[PDB]
């Protein structure tokens, strides 16, 4: 059951969060955040820039000083704090879910049952990790006692996208705080509202001032400021491949800070002939159309074996046509609008390119409403590897269906991409599943399912889809700095 | 390629091994070891008893004293020594392979290509573990520095069987020595020769005196003395369920030493209807008849789906009838003789039991030769769960084939046993494989294969098949004593 | 801020807990539980026996059946349930603390600020482990895919003592439940009340029926019934060394169930000459007298370097004389009564033994009150290793102070014991701390502190103090059954 | 006991190593390698460039293709190959030690007893890791089976310096090869000889063609080609901070390849007043002057407490003056020449700067010989934090001694640096050791010792000294790509 939402939730936070206090931009400037469903302005938000970032970094650094409350706090207590924050978010679940939908555009039902649930599960998972990421006692040669201390990396700059505002915030804060680090987060200008409210809950939870600092603003301004800052130890980024390069170069040009990236993808979703038709079709649909198709791991390349291609396509087109697009607050809506005008136009452009290049338009292909940024569920058939829609990340409700013959063939074609975030295999055969799951060059390989995220399992990309992993135990590596301590002893014994 | 064997290998070691030296039993008594292929005496061996065990324990304890060569030795050097031992074993591979066959009875080809190969791989695997079984630095609450030392458990008593003489010795010494322990090994009275020769290689390898001590003798005498010894810290045993109880009781009645056991089994080998016929038949045959059927993890309960039962049985019978039984030194021999007269009679007894209780004798069922302890590859059809040959470990070339209809049914029947050492599933279906591998209550579940042992993968039993695991990283747990050291520090910081 | 205690809480639970319901003993019999501070009967409690245990095991086994709610439940949810239980315990903190004091005798202040706090921290720690105890994917030889599943051991029999009623229950349930096992707990006949109330909270928390079953009763009856049960997979025990042997023998005589023990000790507390006098004195005092001296890890052997012996003794005697003994509910009380009459007489007997064998009685040595089981803080000086009070565990407010000269000397004397649960070292010197922490044969070695327990760090004994470890990651090992699954694949690749 | 060297070792390898074959540069160009002890040319070496690097990467990629001998090879076999390589290096130990001294300049005794020894220990350590870096089976939510595969990162570009020619090669190949990766190594132009010969041993060891490819040449040419290559998956670099920036920027500008760096340092060596004088003096000397002071972790900032400053300096000056500088082949030589003319002049420049800025020259300060690049062991006293020689990495036989009063003071001064590779603490006090080891912001903190390297313990820098760790288990992280596989199962059970 989903509690009825408030289609016009009030905004309580719209400024820069530093030292557990709300601040206006030093420039006093503000930027508008739009409701993609109506195209109307929700409210103004403080436009942070370099000077605001510097204030945030200094606060975080101060909070990270040896002997500070955050540093002296027991590891188990950091966990207690993460749990408390989770409880606070759950208490305000209905509000946050609605506010998320208002600013992002995704269906309210989805924000409540999926986004918010996963946010709670992520924070509670890492809460448990706070006092369990042990260091090591090493049996080094000679008369010595050698061991490693797993210390926090320090001031962590976290730049997140807009597709999953609350979840992205959770995926970043969870591991960072669990390991005792301090954060300076730059949320997307398109969806800053929800993140800012959570900061209020972070203060309420009892987190010391400066531990978490949020700076809303634009990328080239606030974002680049964090990436090039001389006092930021680590930077985590999730977004476009283009900016990924900028972040890495900025890090190498500044203080050589640690970097980890997650930069979209063109994930192949292979459907073998022996696959369960009904299931494969529904999952393939979900694989691509999920969250308005705005998922880095979306199945944007649906490979289907020739013997079942025709039927699969027929069913897929039917499922796409039946996909209800409309007001995200209406319980019957399956697909809301795209996040903004920029994306809206970009997707329409890709659709145009698909038609131009010879791909077969089977359904949709145009705007689905006069107001807002709605696009019809579009499906392209007989797509070839060389086509643009088959190589570039659309990030919209545009499905590409390709045909293939042999398993050896699909392996090469699926791996022939600079991306490698995820992939899937639908088959009933044990050997095929193992052959493909091993052969596919991707961070995550789903078998007979898709978009199955668990705070316990790591997520990250191969090749140009990024580096490093998020979630699970692996998610703690990037937020940990290893220190070896080798002490001379009188006489070492086993 | 297998080097032509010396069918009459000379015996160089036949005494008690203590402090790198050979000793006669204090009683000066000796016992004969027989060649199961001829029934003739190979030679006499020192019959160790309590007083001999005491000498061994004292030697081991002294070698384990703080500041001793074995205690001060670099962990990495322990690895170097294990690798050296393996090299020495490989140098003498052809000799050991023959001697193994002479005393045990298994085919020389198998002793060479399988037994010795696995011995080498085991020692080399664990050699690498010597300096990698790290302790931990814990983020304990308060102003403290807490860490754990992974220390050796101490003087380890190891009582091993006769089915895999050299292999059993390696599976025991490998983990024990890698972790810096000392050993007092009691080898089987039926197969003491090969183990003794290896002791010679242990001294040649450079191991300090007292690190490894071998005491050949009988169970109730030497074995019981180790199990009840007041200065033996841990005991590892592999053999009968009956003696398993005695060992654990002995441990609890003495100094409460740590115990780990491996007590045989009645492993189910499920063959689903969609399984590859030829493959399943060959593997099901190997699963049961391997090493004269003297494997604790033998597939002694071959469950076959009714739809393929008739064909499977027909093929299994043909394969059994074609199985060459004869002189283990002849390259054409697939099956040698049983280890001794005791087992020979026991198996014959079980065979008669099978006939008596209504099981259908399909082939074999009697003695395969005039001299030696050879038994015909026997196969029972239409076996029921309640039958004795379906519940008790035969440990001989006697195959039981049962029929079943549904997968839910076979799960309950397979798990309806006090044993739980291993199990197998032959199916092409993904879901079936995962369903069964999860449902089966066994230490090891092989899918579309059987008897696949890897030094990297743990092996052990569920229920009454034993406790604890051998091989892999897990094999080091039982040979490690954990010490927590909590130091008060001026001010604890993350 | 310690809330005003309910000097005599009302008893709500006093029966056998099975399938989340309260049952009388099959025999309808009941036994009295006494308030040690007055010697008066608090109330009657159902006297469980073999038949009651049988009902509990069947309930647990049923709850552990494949496909059951407890088995299908997400690992993360088991964590949610453990956290919920903790919150319910914190809600009823004030009540539990008082009830604990009423049944056990320990000071209410200590029950609240120490016992209950530790219980909460224990449950919350393990709650986080629920979904993080990963199995492994192994790079086994040949064309195979090998991995391990970390499954629950099954039905766990947990027999606990009376010194820390609530804490012992948490230390056992925390790891067991986090790993998905089922429990049949046999609490101490002396202190059954608090544990039984927690069972009510367990039901309220939402744990499925049969997951946790508590059977109050006597040792030779209910306790032995669990240890010898044919369907109990594992047994955890904490208590006397004598009973420890009985349990291990019972296990070996029955179904060969897995065993782990914690059997008291005679922990050495080494005070070097360069130690901080004031600190060492107060700590050595706490080390011995904590919880009426009823701690398995009590520093019952206080070794003091000759150069500071005299002063240390003077100060220690003064501190002992100032130790307030009286009504546990009075905020000024530092020491309450002993758990019962049996312990009361046993301690007085040991004190008389101390006098008889030549130990120098410095203070106390007799009964501290007319009613109840109160004993005066006793301190013996010039104690020799061979003395009874220096070898046997007193478990009372009786301090043993020994003198020594060299560091090499103290190591040997400290290690010359069949016990090895804990030890301590008080020194300002780096090398001395490292030398002793490595040389001492004990499960835990405290440096410049004592009785420092953290849910993060393992606790267990060496030699005859037990086997296996509790708390920390290690605490999960004994509650985990490892299953290896090796699957044949088309072609193995790195 | 060092075997008399061959002061004029013959050069057998001086070309580019690709697919186990020797190739001339495409341009046919060659560059001279100088003997720093004489200033004379040893021989010509193929000058690899972009086109040569391309051939190498293509070879490596080919060797990394799925189904290749290197990919299909058992993980344990990779270990066998690493051990074989070590054995081959040990066989030619005397030759390589000499060749190392000839091209690098370090004393032959040190090359034999230290460099080569450490090379062997590194290779053999990692050989053991080959089949032990397990992935995980995760208890993810819902009806799924999730696990991770620890796969090789791919084609690894490794650019190494000249201070430890053979050791740097071992530190890079060991972990990369153990995890199944392929390598394209660019050795230093100053010291290419020894690495090239090892390549010949790599072939002899049995490693498949293309697994290891070495391209000798200049940095801006061959080195930059690798860092910017579109088909190189990961790059590991050790050298100057300046080039570290270039590498990371090249990576972000190219294919976003993974990067790990080790960029020198200015490691503080704190000597407390209570430290053992004689020991601290000798170690402080070794800490700085080791390998002609050409160590990234050199104790270039010797902080000494005022109360002992005078005596410490007096002793250090004496030890510096007695330090034998001369022909590295003479067994009495403690210090050889600097690697080349460029470093020679740079160091002299730094010495001149030290004098100019007010540092007190205590001894040395000039050229130590007519021919070759020998510098006198120089010691500067009364150095202040703001001085150039106190901030910049000299990388020569130039010691800086600073004075301090309090422990809190030295912490801030030691940490006031952009570097953070290593640090040391000399004290007899437990609390001071622990206070400092935790407070110091460095990758490695040595206590009462220095330059203690063990293949078991990780080494890496904090801040601008680099990112990532080498050696130990941690050394495998950067060479492993994590793949999550989540499979849908019929019904998930614990
Ligand atoms: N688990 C396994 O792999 C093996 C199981 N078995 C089973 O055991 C049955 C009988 O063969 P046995 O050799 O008699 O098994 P067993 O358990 O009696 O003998 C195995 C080892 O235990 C020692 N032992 C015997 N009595 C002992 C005692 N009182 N205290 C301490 N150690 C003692 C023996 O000397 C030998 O070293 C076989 O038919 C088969 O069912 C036999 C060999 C191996
Ligand atoms: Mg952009
Ligand atoms: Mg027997
Ligand atoms: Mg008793
Ligand atoms: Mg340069
Ligand atoms: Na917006
Ligand atoms: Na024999
Ligand atoms: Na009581
Ligand atoms: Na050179």
């Amino acid at each position: 059951a989903v509690p009825a939402p408030n289609q016009q939730p009030e905004v309580f936070c719209n400024q820069i969060f530093i030292n557990n206090e709300w601040h206006d931009a030093v420039s006093r400037k503000t930027f508008p955040t739009v409701n993609p469903s109506t195209g109307e302005v929700i409210c103004q938000v403080a436009e942070g820039d370099k000077e605001d970032v510097d204030k945030a970094v200094k606060a975080a650094r101060a909070a990270f000083q040896l002997g500070s409350p955050w540093r002296r706090m027991d590891a188990s207590h950091r966990g207690r704090l993460l749990n408390r924050l989770a409880d606070l978010i759950e208490r305000d679940r209905t509000y946050l879910a609605a506010l998320e939908t208002l600013d992002n555009g995704k269906p309210y039902v989805i924000s409540y049952l999926v986004d918010l649930d996963m946010v709670l599960k992520c924070l509670r998972y890492y809460a448990g990790w706070a006092d369990k990421y042990h260091g090591k006692t090493i049996p080094i040669d000679g008369d010595f006692f050698s061991y490693t201390r797993h210390e926090p990396v320090g001031v962590c700059g976290q730049i997140i996208p807009w597709n999953f505002p609350l979840l992205m915030q959770a995926w970043k804060l969870g591991p960072a705080l669990a390991t005792g680090n301090v954060v300076v987060m730059k949320v997307a200008e398109q969806t800053p509202l929800t993140a800012l409210y959570v900061a209020n809950l972070i203060k309420e939870a009892g987190f010391p001032p400066g531990v978490v600092n949020i700076v809303p603003g634009f990328g080239p301004t606030a974002g680049a400021a964090i990436a090039s800052h001389e006092d930021v130890d680590k930077v985590a980024f999730t977004g476009s491949t283009e900016i990924g390069r900028v972040i890495q170069v900025a890090a190498g040009s500044s203080n050589l800070k640690r970097v980890t990236l997650e930069l979209g993808g063109k994930s192949p979703n292979i459907i073998m002939s022996d696959a369960d038709m009904d299931w494969a079709v529904e999952q393939a649909h979900f694989a691509l159309f999920f969250n308005q198709g705005q998922c880095s791991c979306a199945g944007s390349r649906t490979f289907v074996q020739e013997d079942i291609y025709d039927e699969f396509v027929e069913r897929s087109v039917a499922r796409a046509k039946s996909r209800v697009v409309g007001n995200p607050f209406d319980s019957k809506t399956e697909q809301g609008p795209q996040v903004d005008e920029t994306q809206f136009k970009k997707i329409l452009g890709y659709i145009n390119t698909g038609k131009q290049e010879g791909a077969k338009l089977l359904c949709g292909g145009g705007i689905a409403a006069d107001r807002g940024y709605f696009i019809q569920p579009t499906v392209f058939g007989d797509v070839q590897d060389g086509m643009t829609i088959a190589k570039e990340e659309i990030f919209g409700p545009v499905m590409q269906i390709l045909k293939f013959k042999t398993i050896e063939e699909v392996v090469g074609r699926a791996n022939n991409s600079t991306y490698g975030l995820a992939a899937a295999v639908f088959t009933k055969d044990l050997d095929k599943a193992n052959y493909l799951s091993q052969a596919l060059q991707a961070g995550t390989v789903w078998v007979n399912c898709y978009d199955v995220f668990g705070a316990q399992s790591p997520f990250g990309g191969y090749k140009m889809s990024g580096s490093g992993r998020e979630l699970g135990e692996y998610g703690l590596q990037a937020y940990t700095e290893v220190k070896t301590v080798t002490v001379k002893v009188p006489q070492k014994n086993s």
